[PDB]
């Protein structure tokens, strides 16, 4: 629960019933992570970083554990190269960022 | 506080910065490891670099030893400048004004 930023804030995630580390990232304004099977629907959605845009398939309330944490909200599944944990799923867990 | 502020993520964590004399708003970014300004002009010795991200890579100008004002906060650092669609302060500089994630 205190976080310093010397190294990269990775913390495990517990989701469709695998451990897998993920990134705290305030600067996504999404949940995204490397392709897997996850327990339900899915729809199209395009989402941008720094470099352009990718599909990705959206499943809405998919139950997410990040640092213990329990969230149920929006995940996206597409190329990424890192699981990113966004600001839809950090407000969640309470997480803040502070000086 | 105001000086020290706990910032919630409900929204973009976004702050105006100060930087090569000019006022810009970035976003505070602890997803990534550098900080990457959109296309301006610095002073000094540069060297090209690829940086990806999600989309895949951009070609950026590497920049050494900038000072940068972050919500009135001092910080020193790389600065890379090129096509983001976004400015964004990586850890390189917020471990600079001493952010940390607290939850
Ligand atoms: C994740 C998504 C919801 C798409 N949001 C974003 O990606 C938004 C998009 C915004 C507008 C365009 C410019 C970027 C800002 C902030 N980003 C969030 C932002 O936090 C984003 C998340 C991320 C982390 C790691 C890998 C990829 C993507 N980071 C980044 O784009 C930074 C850029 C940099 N410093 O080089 N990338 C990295 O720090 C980084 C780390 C490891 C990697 C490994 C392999 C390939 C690329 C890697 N990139
Ligand atoms: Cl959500
Ligand atoms: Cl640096």
């Amino acid at each position: 629960p205190q976080i310093t930023l010397w190294k990269r804030p990775l913390v495990t995630i517990k989701i469709g019933g695998q451990l897998k580390e993920a990134l705290l990232d305030t600067g996504a304004d999404d949940t995204v992570i490397e392709e897997m099977s996850l327990p339900g629907r899915w729809k199209p959605k395009m989402i941008g970083g720094i470099g352009g845009f990718i599909k990705v398939r959206q499943y809405d309330q998919i139950i997410i554990e990040i640092a213990g944490h329990k969230a149920i909200g929006t995940v996206l599944v597409g190329p990424t190269p890192v699981n990113i944990i966004g600001r839809n799923l950090l407000t969640q867990i309470g997480a803040t960022l502070n000086f």
